[PDB]
């Protein structure tokens, strides 16, 4: 049976005063005479030269200051022998722990950490998890790292929190705003000895990401515009809009809307994305004597959707917006470009003659309304079936039977008629379809 002993050993110090630093005993020692005989680290393995033992005795001396980084513990293995060499007890394990000194400063992995998190995030949100390490004792005051943020370069209302001991960076409140502060610069102290000790430093850069938390709201409360009849505009206006989310993102591109007004479709937005301002198109021209003022809402909504932190928050705008529709000087034309009269089926197409197929009179497009001063003619009027009253603008049949070629062609025949005015020799044309079923 053996009887061990040991004492700790202090790191870096001269315990050449507490020599022996340990006594391993086999109580065979007393029948008969046995020598020690010890291995391991300090002795066999390296380092060497850290322990001997007095072979007769069992006093072990240390012989060398020790680094615990490098050698926390020491495992060394005992024997006791017999008078003649050979072994009488199993080998035992003495060990020898060495005591800790604050002689290594806490460190970070990186010089510069960086993560990032959403804007209005709830509070004691996680950022990153920055880490340390110390080589004194695990489980010690001297490897116990403690964080603290010591400055926020970005501004002068704290944003962060970090774990103490954890070195958790995390969310202080609710109140992140990208478009208050993108990013964030922060710069950490690790130390030791729960803060006490020694330290190193650290940086930290927080980039805040962005959410749509902002409305687009336009730079103007109204909107007019002055455009001419019968005419198409790529751009009649420019509607400017400031959003105060991160530019170039959905969250931030405006897309505009018609909420009145367009009831027939004459109008069209487009979106400038490099200025994200609203271009007004006319896809449909206007005519003045129809509608010469029409007044139109519009809206802005982002492509995103709102974010939750301002969902509620959320009404609709319907900014005013009036274009000035100005006349201009228009001729006679016939208002239908072709009319399609159907001859009735009781006549056969022998009997035609006087048969009044109706009247088709162009109209002043200065009004509405039948024009007036003009002469009506007939053009291109092939085989010569319609004759036009030169007033009336009245069709009659000046012609009977049925030739195949040319004259009549899908059961119809077309003629043109032409309206002069007595004040312009501006002749408009207009086209006379006349089905025909002749069986
Ligand atoms: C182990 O260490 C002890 C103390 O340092 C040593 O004890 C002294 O040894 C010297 C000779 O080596 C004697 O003259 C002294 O009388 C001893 N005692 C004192 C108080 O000094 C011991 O010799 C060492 N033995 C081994 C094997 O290392
Ligand atoms: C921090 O350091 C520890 C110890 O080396 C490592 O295991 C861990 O992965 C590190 N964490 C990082 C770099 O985020
Ligand atoms: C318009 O054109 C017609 C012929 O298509 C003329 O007769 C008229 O006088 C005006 O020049
Ligand atoms: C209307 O169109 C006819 C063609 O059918 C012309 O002849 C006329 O002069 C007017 O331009
Ligand atoms: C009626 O329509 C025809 C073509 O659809 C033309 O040739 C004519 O001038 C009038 O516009
Ligand atoms: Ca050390
Ligand atoms: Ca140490
Ligand atoms: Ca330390
Ligand atoms: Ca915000
Ligand atoms: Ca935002
Ligand atoms: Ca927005
Ligand atoms: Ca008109
Ligand atoms: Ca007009």
């Amino acid at each position: 049976e053996w009887v061990k002993f040991a004492k700790p050993c202090r790191e870096g110090e001269d315990n050449s005063k507490r020599n022996p630093i340990a006594k391993i005993t086999s109580d065979y020692q007393a029948t008969q005479k046995i020598t020690y005989r010890i291995s391991g680290v300090g002795i066999d393995q390296p380092p060497f030269g850290i322990f001997v033992v007095d072979k007769n005795t069992g006093d072990i001396n240390i012989t060398a200051i020790v680094d615990r980084e490098e050698t926390p513990s020491f495992l060394i293995t005992c024997r006791a022998l017999n008078a003649q060499g050979l072994d009488v007890e199993k080998p035992l394990i003495l060990t020898v722990k060495i005591l800790d000194i604050n002689d290594n400063p806490p460190v970070f992995s990186q010089q510069i950490f960086m993560g990032e998190i959403e804007e209005n995030s709830a509070s004691n949100s996680l950022v990153m998890i920055l880490n340390a390490t110390d080589a004194d004792e695990p489980n010690h005051l001297n490897s116990k790292i403690a964080f603290k943020i010591v400055s926020q370069e970005p501004a002068g209302t704290p944003m962060f929190l970090l774990s103490r001991n954890t070195g958790e960076v995390r969310t202080l409140t609710n109140s992140l705003d990208r478009e208050q502060a993108s990013s964030y610069r922060l710069v950490v102290s690790g130390a030791d000895k729960d803060g006490e000790g020694l330290s190193t430093q650290c940086e930290c850069n927080i980039k805040v990401k962005d959410v749509n938390d902002n409305f687009p709201m336009f730079r103007d409360s109204q909107y007019s515009a002055r455009i001419e009849e019968n005419i198409l505009s790529s751009e009649l206006l420019r509607f400017q809009v400031t959003d105060l989310d991160e530019e170039y993102t959905d969250n931030w591109l405006a897309v505009y809307f018609f909420t009145s007004g367009n009831e027939g479709n004459w109008f069209e937005i487009q979106t400038d994305p490099r200025t994200n301002e609203g271009i007004l198109k006319v896809v449909k021209a206007l005519d003045y004597e129809q509608l010469q003022s029409v007044k139109l809402s519009i809206a802005v909504k982002n492509k995103a959707e709102f974010h939750q932190s301002v969902i509620s928050r959320y009404r609709v705008q319907s900014t005013p917006v009036t274009i000035q529709v100005i006349n201009v000087r228009e001729g006679i034309a016939f208002r239908p470009a072709s009319k399609t009269f159907t001859v009735q089926k009781g006549i056969s197409s022998k009997k035609l003659v006087d048969y009044i197929l109706g009247t088709y009179q162009a109209i002043d497009e200065d009004t509405n309304k039948a024009a007036s001063n003009v002469k009506y003619v007939m053009g291109r009027n092939d085989g010569g079936y319609l004759m036009i009253d030169s007033k009336t603008a009245e069709i009659k049949f000046v012609k009977n039977m049925n030739r195949d070629s040319t004259f009549i062609v899908n059961k119809t025949i077309t003629a043109e008629v032409l309206a002069i005015d007595e004040y312009t020799g501006k002749t408009s044309t207009g086209t006379v379809y006349v089905r025909v079923p002749d069986f």
